[PDB]
């Protein structure tokens, strides 16, 4: 019978057929990351899967599962793919090329998994009680709940709506934050560990600046209200400004815009006329009252008739004459004044000569 | 003569030399994703390379290619790459660690592709004919044409454009747009199912604060265009205030600043005067006529001279004598009045006796 | 000695312990990317590793390791993962399916590491000197220090900030900036290469419309500051509204509201009376001098007695008497008026026949 030890060494060509069990495979092949110790440096990776915590892995302190691609042998230019091995689910590629291939010259590892970027779905819901001074990691967050906005902290507004991080460094973190009824928009920095203030848009919900007045519209003629007139301080006057009315006793006025009217007011007469000669008259013209005189030659014992220097309007009332010379005493001299008209009169000389009598009448 | 079941089973080392046939390696190490059914479960996925569809796959109802990594066995901890099998390139990569590795506990699957995340390519160019509600999928589009903005619908503003749409759920759809004009910057949300109206930023272009009226700048004093004086409102005045002007008749006045014009105004007479004594005078300062009186002792026969109360100022004009006795009426007792100056006259008695004769004189 | 050429073909299960050494596969099995050559077509792959720089790569002119996971079989449907050979580290996946799987269809390739996205990290820190209008790719950069911003170009604000970038197409670059403190949020967009001005966001930090003047605010009586009396302009009055005062002389007036001082003022004085009948009375009311007149039978030679028309108030001051009739001349016909009371006189007829005499006599 043979043995194995009997058979000599042969080529692979030598297996015709069959599907090798998993078991005669290197352990790589069969997805198994145990072929080298798992804190192996993946610098210097020869098999295509290593399982290390190594430093030279995309994150410090974390194992991943390490897949790599080779060319041209397995010493030389490579690329790899790192996957997480708890934790989280992340995916890291790196590449190794040199002139010459055994002289790795390894690029930085880059993220692959869409942790690492602005995703289409939102980082999370914020719950209740989230002070904002924390959300320091770029991103952006939902707040569905106003309620949930009023039990945190360092909201703009007690609001639900939209938060975005931009954490551009350490000493510069860029919040804003859309309010999901549009009461507005804000934006913030945390500069060197210190929050500014939100800083709240100004938007056409808030007012419209149509509704204030511009400085040019800001003039007398444009102040709606004014009065037609206006209280007027202390002023003095010209007489000539008054030009309607008449002005009564009370106030050193005559009471009418008559003389005759304004005699009656202060009790006043009117003048008297005269003509003051040797033959005249004069005339009370409150009264109509006339008084009138003249002279004449009367014959001795005789009538003589007199005109009056004016005409009486109605009536002669009575009169007198007055011997004007040196009449001889011995005899009569007297006198009369007689048959008065409203023009004429008798004038009786009863002294015996030829005589010179003056007179006087009165009437109306 | 020997044949295969001649030989002996053999160890792997027995093959020196060569490379083995693909045919012979188990299928998953030719890149063949055929070694268990198209619904096997991932979860309990112990080869390195499967493809199935089933609900623990990273997308529901699709087929991927999972890529299975494994520790310290295949039926221990795992990392899993998963790629789509038709329809759009997608990738995920999720994890399963526990303490005992084979007890697995699944982490969720991460999406690797950039279709999961914001670009830096935008999403797509708008058309015309866009309603801007239907825009509620995560992304960026630009509008690049006024005219395809107006041919559309809910535009915030008819501009090209770049609009952002963050989709946090389809209970809170946010969008932004930046017109390309800076003509202003938009945002708004659907909350519900029913979208808020846009909120329009304000910005320097719109107005500027320094051309409006501050509350502080609104009063009397700064009012400009006030005028010097206003129609005043109706109010008394104490005569007092009157300062200038002489009153005319018309308005109750005396037409004059004299007591002699005042009268000419009203046509008044002045008062007459008198000494009205026993023997005595009147005047009538109208005309200038005075009227004089007086008693004289005359001789028997004879004359006697008499001064006049007061001299006239020019002449006299007229007089007679009164015998003021019983005289004996079988006698003459004329009377005569003559030479008359400014300051005397003769009075004569034709009574044969002494008498007192009372005498009147008028002149001016 | 048995020699191999004397072995038969074996079957895979002939070997029934040990690990193959890794020599002994497919080049591909071991992450060797030899199996086909650097210019091998992706589209038509059948093994599961290459490299290559094939065009139906990810990127035209660079090689890529390509991987490939195939159902049913290696000429139907794939999956196909491509990791960067050199110069950078990136992913891309795509995929072909068919219904039938050998008449491929393969899909675009799709990119899997975040180098094609807005990434959490920042794409870089601005130095100084940065002309933003050279800053066309999408992103986001920031500016650490305000003197950096000031040795730059473009900038909307001298500050340090937060700069974005979505380079929507060559013919639309938009552009915003936060300012690290708040200063304000800019934004702009370069159009057909023309930058059009950044705008600047109106905050609450800028101003608040409430100290503004509101156009319903501004009217007359929420003025402040308004006196309580204006000066007048030039008006006129009627004389009802000068309710007190006494107009003087100077001014037209009386100087009184007495009629007696009025009289005073102008030095008028006041209407005679009378009663101008045959007997009757006439009275100068300025000094109270009366005239009165009338009539009386006497008999011959004798007395008769008269009443005067009325009293005088304190006495008669003289009187005469005239006849009336033709007389005879022949004989004496003397007239005498003597003994006045304020009621009556005595009149004297010295004619030898009865005969009127007319009589006037004066007093006051
Ligand atoms: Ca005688
Ligand atoms: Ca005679
Ligand atoms: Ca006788
Ligand atoms: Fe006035
Ligand atoms: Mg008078």
């Amino acid at each position: 019978a043979l043995a194995a030890t009997d058979i000599p060494g042969l080529d692979a060509s030598k297996l015709v057929s069959g599907v090798l069990a998993e078991q005669r495979l290197p352990v790589f092949a069969r997805g198994l990351a145990t072929a080298v110790s798992n804190s192996s440096d993946p610098n210097t990776a020869t098999v295509p899967l290593m399982l290390t915590n190594h430093a030279n892995g995309p994150v410090a302190g974390r194992y991943f599962y390490i897949q790599s691609m080779f060319y041209p042998d397995q010493n030389g230019n490579a690329s790899q793919i790192a996957t997480s091995y708890n934790a989280t689910s992340e995916m890291y590629v790196r590449v190794s090329y040199a002139a010459n291939p055994s002289i790795r010259e390894w690029l930085p590892w880059q993220r692959c998994d869409i942790g690492g970027s602005f995703t289409k779905e939102a980082d999370g819901e914020l719950p209740g009680g989230v002070n904002l001074d924390s959300m320091v990691t770029s991103g952006w967050w939902s707040q569905s709940f106003t309620a949930q906005a009023a039990s945190g902290a360092n909201y703009p507004i007690v609001r639900a709506g939209l938060l975005h991080v931009y954490a551009a460094s350490s000493n510069f973190i860029y919040q804003t934050y859309q309010a999901y009824d549009g009461e507005s928009f804000y934006f913030r920095c945390r500069h060197s560990n210190t929050w500014f203030p939100w800083r709240r848009m100004w938007h056409g919900g808030d007012f419209n600046p149509s509704d204030y007045l511009l400085k040019s519209g800001f003039y007398w003629n444009a102040l709606p209200g004014k009065p037609a007139t206006f209280p007027p301080s202390a002023h003095n006057h010209d007489v000539g400004q008054l030009t309607s009315g008449i002005l009564p006793l009370a106030r050193g006025g005559v009471g009418s815009n008559t003389a005759a009217g304004a005699r009656s007011t202060i009790g006043a007469g009117v003048p008297a006329t005269a003509s003051l000669g040797a033959s005249g008259w004069w005339r009370d013209n409150d009264t109509g009252l006339i008084r009138q005189w003249g002279q004449v030659t009367c014959p001795a014992d005789a009538d003589a008739s007199i005109t009056f220097p004016i005409p009486f309007p109605t009536l002669c009332l009575g009169g007198y004459a007055n011997q004007t010379s040196a009449f001889h005493p011995g005899t009569d001299a007297s006198t009369g004044f007689r048959g008065a008209t409203t023009t004429t009169a008798v004038i009786r000389n009863g002294y015996f000569a030829q005589a010179v009598l003056s007179w006087e009448a009165f009437g109306r």
